[PDB]
């Protein structure tokens, strides 16, 4: 189709568009060589454009939340509680996530997503073409079925690492570090200093991403509801009145978009009818199985291991 060596996204957008053609990526194509390296998914996949899949596609709607962030068959966790956490961060998001793309105005096939790499802002180029089974995506989805821009940032971070199969393994912090150039620094949370939930408080007020993990020594189901081994974006923290004293909430959400703590403070927990009101509605409580749910401080740090956080610079 082109010859894409060293060319801008603005250059190969408007040629497309002249020549009336669907980009095709020389350089990460949508064949099996894209997948993998070593290992063979068992499934084996049809490329589809997001056009082909559904009659109305969108980039984005309602905006970037979240949400939006739902894992398929790939284990990549790590790099999808990072995207969730920066979704908490308009401001921050909006840096990887060029706004000014649609499928609905210039269409040409060709997306693009910008990444921190070496100390400077790198523009990574991919076709629309994602993985497919059954018509559906197999990797990751929004949990709106027309929105696409979390399932074309994975193909694009895919590409920046030459395979879907190089995002199977990988740490919550190096991702957060190619969205946003912060510093990462890890805690293991049986040496958490006594002050962590004010250091955790002042985090998420700043803007600085963070992220959790439960040590491992489609991966490891508790009984309480939490998965070992597994990154959790952390997307709020609070207190809140309870039976005279104030408890210290942390609030997580799983990136497979289901599958929560079931313990104090989870959504279908009775004690929700002791709590008022008011405070109901300033936590954002919602029964609904989205992935995120609020449990105790004292609870968090008794089940978590690690504590990730990305600090802007
Ligand atoms: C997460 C998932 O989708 O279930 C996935 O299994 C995963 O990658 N888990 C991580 C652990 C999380 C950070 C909690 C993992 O196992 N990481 C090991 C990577 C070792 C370092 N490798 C590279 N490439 N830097
Ligand atoms: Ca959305
Ligand atoms: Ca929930
Ligand atoms: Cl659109």
């Amino acid at each position: 189709i082109i010859g894409v060596k060293e060319k801008t996204f603005e250059q190969l957008h408007k040629k497309c568009l002249e020549k009336k053609v669907l980009y095709v990526d020389p350089e990460f194509p949508p064949d099996e060589t894209s997948l993998f390296y070593s290992q063979k998914f068992p499934i084996q996949f049809v490329w589809k454009r997001p056009p082909e899949i559904c009659e109305n596609p969108r980039f984005i709607i309602d905006g970037a939340n979240r949400t939006d962030i739902c894992q398929g068959e790939l284990g990549d966790c790590w790099f999808l509680a990072a995207i969730a956490c920066l979704t908490l961060n308009q401001h921050l998001l909006f840096r990887v996530i060029p706004h000014d793309q649609s499928f609905i105005e210039n269409y040409a096939g060709i997306f693009h997503f910008q990444f921190w790499r070496y100390g400077e802002w790198v523009d990574v180029v991919i076709d629309d073409c994602l993985p497919t089974y059954n018509n559906q995506l197999v990797f990751t989805k929004s949990n709106h079925r027309n929105e696409f821009w979390s399932a074309l940032l994975e193909k694009a971070y895919a590409k920046l690492h030459g395979s879907y199969e190089a995002l199977k393994g990988g740490n919550t912090t190096e991702a957060m570090e190619d969205f946003t150039g912060g510093v990462a620094e890890f805690f293991e949370i049986r040496d958490a200093p006594s002050d962590m939930y004010k250091i955790m408080k002042k985090a998420i007020e700043r803007g600085s991403l963070m992220g959790c993990s439960i040590d491992d020594g489609y991966e490891t189901r508790m009984a309480c509801g939490l998965v070992r081994g597994h990154a959790y974006s952390v997307t709020g923290l609070d207190e809140v009145p309870f039976k005279g004293e104030k408890v210290k909430l942390v609030r997580l959400r799983n990136p497979w978009g289901q599958v929560e703590w079931n313990g104090s403070w989870s959504d279908r927990w009775k004690d929700w009818s002791f709590v008022d009101k008011d405070e109901k509605a300033r936590l954002q409580h919602q029964v609904t199985e989205d992935g995120e749910f609020w449990m105790s401080y004292e609870d968090f740090i008794y089940h978590f291991t690690k504590l990730e956080i990305c600090n802007l610079t």
